[PDB]
């Protein structure tokens, strides 16, 4: 049997679990299925990457571009101001998802407009990422390493910028063959210069959509009926909506901001809530028991 009381990673003050006996049962289910039945569905920004480090806020994939040498200071100022205004709406505890939705569309349209005007070259993304302040969560090597060792499908579903994300994990040497990325990918002109974004916009509150547009991926993993889902937003709860068959699903949520106002809602919707936590130690311990 699984006993959370016997696992010290589960007793750390950052770990908030509303239903410990249900979390035990789910983890027991994952262990029973082992590698053969497991798949991962995870968010990127502030879920696999850090929210802050040494008392400083860390960048999202968009922020990497916002802050880089290939954007003018005037543009960066506009982008900072958009970030201030619209992040405040994104995390606002008083608004509903449906109230936030149009403002998120609008943030993305305005910010992507401004990035396209700057003409970001594809060939420069490597240096831009190498010079950024992006940081992955503590334990990321063992997370991606254990998963690849056992061939576990990992679906990274991000409303950020796909080219940036891929370059972060590529440089960190964890972009292994088991990793699939779905995000907003840049569209480049004949010069290799940013001219737009491909496909349909993925934003904070429409991941349900993209989840269903990936049923080919999910239909090939019908046997992978045990799901670990990681996110930091309420909008990440929908990332598993396209899975073919769900037998056991564990939802782990990183609560990084407005903690007192959001704790109850996060504890009601995620099986495990990780409060101001910059490591993957909890999920890594579950993997250790499972694989
Ligand atoms: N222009 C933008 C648009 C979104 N974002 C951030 O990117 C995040 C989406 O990426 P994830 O889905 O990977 O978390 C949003 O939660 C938002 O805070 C940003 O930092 N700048
Ligand atoms: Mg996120």
């Amino acid at each position: 049997a699984v006993h959370l009381k016997m696992m010290p990673e589960f007793q750390k003050s950052s770990v908030r679990i509303k239903n410990p006996t249900r979390v035990e049962e789910i983890i027991c289910g994952l262990i029973k299925g082992g590698a053969a039945k497991l798949q991962i569905i995870t968010d990127f920004n502030m879920t696999l990457s850090r929210f802050s480090y040494n008392g400083k806020r860390c960048p999202t994939c968009h922020n990497i571009i916002d802050n880089c040498k290939l954007v003018t200071d005037e543009c960066r100022r506009k982008l900072l101001q958009l970030k201030e205004q619209y992040y405040a709406i994104e995390v606002d505890p008083v608004l509903t998802v449906e109230e936030k939705f149009p403002y998120m569309v609008e943030w993305y349209t305005k910010s992507h407009g401004l990035l396209i005007e700057q003409g970001i070259p594809k060939a420069k993304l490597k240096e831009i990422v190498a010079d950024s302040d992006v940081m992955l969560k503590e334990g990321y090597e063992n997370f991606f390493g254990k998963l690849q060792q056992h061939g576990i499908p990992v679906f990274i579903f991000s409303a950020g910028i796909g080219d940036v994300l891929e370059e972060v994990i590529r440089q960190a040497g964890v972009y292994h063959s088991n990793v699939k990325v779905v995000s907003n990918f840049m569209d480049f002109d004949e010069n290799g210069v940013l001219k737009g974004f491909k496909g349909e916009l993925i934003h904070v509150f429409n991941k349900h959509d993209g989840a269903l547009k990936n049923t080919d991926y999910f239909s090939q993993l019908k046997d992978n009926s045990n799901i670990i889902l990681l996110g930091d937003s309420q909008g990440d709860l929908r990332m598993a909506d396209g899975v073919a068959n769900v037998e056991h699903i564990l939802k782990i949520g990183y609560l990084n901001d407005r903690v007192d106002e959001l704790l109850e809602k996060y504890m009601d919707s995620y099986d495990i809530v990780l409060v101001k936590e910059e490591s993957l130690e909890v999920v890594n311990s579950i993997l250790q028991k499972t694989l």
